[PDB]
DNA sequence: TGGGGTCCT
DNA sequence: AGGACCC
DNA sequence: TGGGGTCCT
DNA sequence: AGGACCC
């Protein structure tokens, strides 16, 4: 129960795939998807043109003027692609883990050993790659390790195929032998393509990045905490102190930071299933009175109730939450948690209420449901 | 799926029974177990010289000079009997709910059902109490409410047989169709004895209190509150305004409390199964210098790793709390969790190093083992 | 600088 | 409740 | 005023 | 993390 083959799936510029799906009119043409004043991404024919993701619709359109913009404000149907993608994947391995609305992992393990023990002893000297080898490293089929990254290689480009065929999606896809090195191999091959992680060459991955904050697990906090020690590449951090770091990050996320800048990572892919929460916000920033502001509570119930309805199970609790305005406050929601009269469980009219209570104990607003059973 | 029939167990000076089992010579003796400076509960030959449960050692041997004490400080043998008391009503009914150490609920709806098919269309006739009826209420046989609960006081008689002859423990119990009124009706005749709480008379019992701190649920801080507004007899609180108490508690706090002023309560009987957490307390007030006090930390790892050990499923995160002194803050414990290394999981000399470096990111001391899988 | 979503303390 | 991290 | 323990926010 | 509630 030690070496792994986990696989990393992670779609093509997703909110556009779905938008160029849905009007096929808009492929060949640069396409930006826009969540008010912000192009979320973009088509790789735009991304020729310089529009990057999260750009300002602004920066977005003065770098390339001739970009068709659709609003994705409306999340439905990307989370219903969402599920495709993970159910079709759920079928060549039950344990799949989501990360965001895009990212899969998948823990290969079990499968790949099992095709080896069907291969006889002899074609086994046959076993190729299917795609890249990250730094276009030598395989060697003497290598017990190669030998199931390779094989792991084939089952990624089958779950890629099969999204193709079945869900219409492309996507990229990377073998390596844990979590963090499947997804930062995943996008070295960007647009739809696939690349796998031999072991020699985990150190030129993990250096090969110019940020520590470009390891998945370090985010905006402890990026700013590290530089102010002086921790700024990869290599720093490898080498920085344990103790001076174990205190001041405390031993969790030191010990754990500190293992991922080595390429070391033993999380498990978890099983994602249902989802534990389902929410919609709602954004406009300065309309909120404080009062005249509710109706907007209504209207994000009147789609939540719908949802979660569907999965089947109910929520035992809702929360409620908000921000406000002046100068950049860099961080401040409010919320309001409270339990779900069980009579309201098993329609609409109490909820505002129960709501409108919680909005009084108390730029924009949301609703929660939460605790699912 | 709607009226039930739930029993309420609680055993007789919990403590003081196991230390009276385990030294014969303290029976017909008045017995007080001690913790520290105080005597946390005392045998009932105690209580008659005016022990009261949580007096102080000075103001129980000035109220009674002739009082044995033992010290019960270390919980061991109470928690296991306390297993030992859960595991055998587990027997008679899978659901069972811990409260404290020698508490215990269990919905018995399920099995007065099937007894009650069992009975030919004639005993039902015959079909008797087992132990008082509060109020002194007058059974109706013609009632199907009466005839279930007067079921459910035999199977509690039942178990208090069981608990003796297996276990050597005494106890009450109470029967009543909520947990709410089982565990009120548990208490009205207290020695070893048991009641059963027949509908016609839940508005007597819930009036029987003498203020609304005695209704479960309600604690040291709502009852204050409640007071501030007024409320200070179950009745206040039953008449007082669903709004004006709705917005100064939480629609929560107040719709929930509001009904079990009315003996109305509709929570289920939880299985509590195996502890979430298992923790050991070192007292020495004023005794912990900030540097010299660590060596008490390996004190409760100590015991507490044999522990945990022995349930079989081990901890995921370990937590150390504090509390400082002068004038009386009331409240004031402080702590820092952290998860435990993996490595670790699978002894003693690490888990020092944890719990000392989160000693300095940060009157007692304590070790929690939690988050067990 | 959107609209979601997960787990920890 | 709020924080931190991810897409 | 002990030594535990549970669930919520 | 801390709060509130229970034994
Ligand atoms: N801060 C973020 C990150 C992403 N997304 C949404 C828009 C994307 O379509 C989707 C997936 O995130 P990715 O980083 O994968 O972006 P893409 O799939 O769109 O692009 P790529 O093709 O570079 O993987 O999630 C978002 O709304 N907000
Ligand atoms: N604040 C508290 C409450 C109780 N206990 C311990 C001592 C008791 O023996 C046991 C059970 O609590 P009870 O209220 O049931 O007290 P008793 O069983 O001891 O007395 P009774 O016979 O009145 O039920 O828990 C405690 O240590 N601290
Ligand atoms: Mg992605
Ligand atoms: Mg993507
Ligand atoms: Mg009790
Ligand atoms: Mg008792």
């Amino acid at each position: 129960a030690s070496s792994r083959v986990i696989v990393h799936v992670d779609l093509d510029c997703f909110y556009a795939q779905v938008e160029m799906i849905s009007n096929p009119e808009l492929k060949d043409k640069p396409l930006g998807v826009q969540q008010k004043y912000l192009v979320v991404t973009c088509n790789y024919e735009a991304r020729k043109l310089g529009v990057k993701k999260l750009m300002n619709v602004r920066d977005a359109k003065e770098k390339c003027p001739q970009l068709v913009l659709v609003n994705g404000e409306d999340l439905t149907r990307y989370r219903e692609m969402s599920y495709k993608v993970t159910e079709l994947l759920e079928e060549f391995s039950p344990v799949v883990e989501r990360l965001g609305f895009d990212e899969n992992f998948v823990d290969l393990t079990e499968m790949v050993e099992k095709r080896l023990q069907q291969l006889q002893s002899d074609e086994l000297s046959a076993v190729t790659v299917s795609g890249h080898v990250y730094n276009n490293q030598s395989i060697n089929l003497l290598d017990v390790l190669h030998i199931r990254l390779l094989v792991g290689s084939q089952i990624a480009a089958e779950m890629r195929e099969a999204m193709y065929n079945q869900l219409g999606l492309t996507g990229c896809a990377g073998v390596a032998s844990n979590k963090l090195l499947a997804k930062l191999v995943s996008g070295v091959f960007k647009p739809n393509q696939q690349t796998v992680l031999l072991p020699e060459s985990c150190q030129h991955l993990i250096h090969s990045l110019n940020h520590i904050k470009e390891i998945p697990g370090i985010g905006y906090k402890t990026a700013k905490c590290l530089e102010a020690l002086g921790i700024n590449s990869v290599r720093d951090l490898q080498t920085f102190s344990p103790k001076i770091l174990e205190k001041e990050l405390g031993i969790s996320v030191a010990q754990r930071i500190q293992k991922l800048s080595f390429g070391e990572d033993n999380s498990p892919v978890i099983l994602s299933g249902p989802p534990q929460s389902f929410s919609e916000e709602d954004s406009f920033k300065k309309c909120s009175s404080e009062v005249e502001a509710k109706n907007k509570i209504e209207e994000l119930l009147a789609s939540l109730l719908n949802r979660v309805c569907q999965d089947g199970r109910k929520p035992h609790t809702v929360r409620l939450i908000i921000r406000r305005y002046s100068s950049e406050k860099h961080y401040g929601r409010e919320s309001r948690q409270c339990p779900i009269p069980s009579h309201v469980i098993q329609v609409m009219t109490p909820m505002v209420d129960i709501l409108m209570k919680l909005f009084r104990n108390m730029t924009l607003l949301s609703v929660c449901f939460c605790n699912l059973k």
